[PDB]
């Protein structure tokens, strides 16, 4: 729980840090994310959305997008996946 | 001689303090200017235009706007003023 603590203070921070700077757009990263296409930022900005993710492959069912929540917040396979 | 080296001294550190904060336009007042209307950025930003500049009355013929250069940067009153 004191990892899930410090991972909420550290993105709430930079969210605030990157408010008092008066920028448009903030593009939450991580270590391992292999950003491979050189246009996903830029296509990404062009479609005027508020909160929008690329769908990243992966070597299994896996990716970075559920398509339900069962009761309590878990993960539930719609027809749609 | 040394007045004019220190006034755009300042507006040049103003300038360069606008860009390294990330904002849109920048409102050159000076502490002497009556600005009346509550409305004018209002107006001034939604005309679109680089470097626009309101005309501001006096109880002379003299504004803030000259409408002709000579030669060396003096004015010259065309029938246009």
């Amino acid at each position: 729980d004191s990892r899930y603590e410090h991972v909420m203070k550290l993105r709430q921070a930079a969210l605030k840090s990157a408010r008092d700077m008066w920028a448009d757009y903030i593009l939450f990263v991580d270590a391992d994310n292999l950003i491979l296409n050189p246009d996903t930022l830029s296509l990404l900005i062009a479609e005027n959305k508020t909160v929008v993710a690329p769908m990243l492959d992966s070597r299994a069912a896996y990716s970075n997008f559920w398509c339900g929540m069962t009761s309590q917040g878990y993960y539930k396979r719609t027809p749609a996946y």
